[PDB]
C-alpha cells in the first residue's frame, strides 16, 4: 500500500511516554518516534491513511528505522492544551473562539465515530492547531486516568460513548484554559471520586448552557451521553446565540 515511506531527521520537537517527536525534511514534517505490536501498527496505519477531513489531522504515512515512525504534516501552532495554556501564563481569547474549539473538535470526532474509529486518548493535548487556527483531533494511538469514562476505568470499554466523555473533559479544560482536571485528587482516587456522583466543577465565568451539555457527557449511563452529531448542533447553536 501506499502508505508506507522509504526524508531525514532534524531538530527535537519534543518527547513523552509515547516517546519522541522531531522534525524533518521529506516538506517540513512530524516525525513521531514510537514483532506482532509492529505488525498491526501497519495495519491500523493503513485505516488512518484514509481519514479525509478539515478537523482530523491527515496522516502523511509512517515509517521504519534502525522503531515505528508516524509521519505527519508539520502544524506550527502546536497542540490546543499548551495554547490555552499560553492564554493564561497572556492573550485573550473571548467566549466565541472557546465555542468555536469545541465545534471544530466536535466536527472532526463526528467524522471518526461515523467511520467506526475509536479515538481512546482525546484530550486538549491531542488536538492541534492547524495555520488557520482551526483545531484538528490528532494522536490515534499508534492510562490517561482522568479523561476516561467509569466503564473505560472499571471494565477497560472503549466506544463512541467514552469518546464523548473525553470530548466533555476537553470542554472543561477549554474553559479553564488549561487547567490540570480534578486537580488535588490522585489518579488512583479518580474512580471512587466519581462512583461518588462527583463531577468536574462548573469554572467560575462558564456559561450555564455549557457546563450543562460537558456535565450531559460524564453520564454514568453511556446511552445517556449526547452524540457527537448532537453535540456538535447544540455547540453550534450556542455560537449562534
Ligand atoms: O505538527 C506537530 C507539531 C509538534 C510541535 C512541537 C512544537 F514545539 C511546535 C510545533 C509543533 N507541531 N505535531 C505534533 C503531534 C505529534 C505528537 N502530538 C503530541 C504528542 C504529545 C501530546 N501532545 C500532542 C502532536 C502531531 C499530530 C498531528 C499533526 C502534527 C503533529
Amino acid at each position: 500500500e501506499d502508505v508506507l515511506i522509504p526524508f531525514t531527521l532534524g531538530r527535537m520537537l519534543g518527547k513523552g511516554e509515547f516517546g519522541s517527536v522531531r522534525e524533518a525534511q521529506l516538506v517540513k514534517v512530524a516525525v513521531k518516534m514510537l514483532s506482532s505490536d509492529i505488525e498491526e501498527f501497519l495495519r491500523e496505519a493503513a485505516c488512518m491513511k484514509e481519514f479525509d477531513h478539515p478537523h482530523v489531522a491527515k496522516l502523511v504515512g509512517v515509517s521504519l528505522r534502525s522503531i515505528p515512525m508516524v509521519i505527519l504534516p508539520f502544524m506550527k501552532h502546536g497542540d490546543l492544551h499548551a495554547f490555552l495554556l499560553a492564554s493564561r501564563i497572556p492573550f485573550n481569547l473571548p467566549l466565541q473562539t472557546l465555542v468555536r474549539f469545541m465545534v471544530d473538535i466536535a466536527c472532526g470526532m463526528e467524522y471518526l465515530s461515523s467511520r467506526n474509529f475509536i479515538h481512546r486518548d482525546l484530550a486538549a493535548r491531542n488536538c492541534m492547531l492547524a495555520e488557520d487556527m482551526t483545531v484538528c483531533v490528532a494522536d490515534f494511538g499508534l492510562l490517561p486516568v482522568k479523561w476516561l469514562a467509569l466503564e473505560s476505568l472499571a471494565d477497560n470499554l472503549y466506544t463512541v460513548h467514552s469518546d464523548v466523555w473525553a470530548f466533555g473533559v476537553t470542554m472543561w479544560e477549554i474553559m479553564t484554559r488549561g487547567q490540570t482536571p480534578y486537580a488535588g485528587i490522585e489518579n488512583a482516587e479518580i474512580y471512587n471520586y466519581l462512583i461518588g456522583g462527583n463531577r468536574l466543577k462548573q469554572p467560575p465565568e462558564c456559561m450555564e448552557e455549557v457546563y450543562d451539555l460537558m456535565y450531559q457527557c460524564w453520564s454514568a449511563d453511556p446511552k445517556q451521553r449526547p452524540s457527537f452529531t448532537c453535540l456538535r448542533m447544540e455547540l453550534e447553536n450556542i455560537l449562534g446565540h
